[PDB]
């Protein structure tokens, strides 16, 4: 089947407390708890210039897996996802998102 | 174990033939046959604005996993990686790379 990866890179607005950033990340992960569509959620922070210096100011990555584009769009337009979007996107100084069929 | 994800987004320069691009991608994947540290290599093309319009001109994603930062670094500074980087990066119109330790 055509399994889809959804990968987000972002940078947070500077005025936000790390406490609130932590909350926003927790809120994102918790979307999996009642959404069967969103699978394999993981995230982390870029390891910095001693590892590699091509992050271009993005600080955080988040990955999730959907078993179809249909599942992704049902999730994306679900009430919990729409409510989370109101806190996530305004918190981003910048963002880039790719959605792709996983080839190996 | 602190598992490292290496996520690359790019866009290729417009003057390259699709044959040339296909070769670069095949070469990248075939680094798994050379570098024992590189695990779970996958790639794909962004699905475009009908699915989500946040790719900011990036067209391709590549993912791989390393079992430690030390393993990533040994790979990154290995002669085959240094060689491939000299083929890959100059072919990019756009490039962003994040390396992160997995959180769930």
């Amino acid at each position: 089947p055509e399994i889809v990866r959804h990968i987000v890179f972002n940078r947070y607005k500077s005025q936000l407390s790390q406490k609130q950033i932590d909350q926003i990340i927790a809120d994102y992960g918790n979307l999996q708890n009642i959404a069967p569509e969103m699978k394999e959620w993981k995230w982390g922070t870029d390891l910095g210039p001693a590892v590699e210096d091509r992050a271009d100011g993005f600080t955080h990555a988040y990955e999730s897996t959907f078993h179809s584009v249909a599942d992704f769009l049902n999730f994306f337009y679900s009430p919990p996802a729409l409510e989370f979007a109101k806190e996530f996107f305004p918190a981003c100084e910048k963002i880039v998102v790719l959605n792709y069929i996983i080839n190996e």
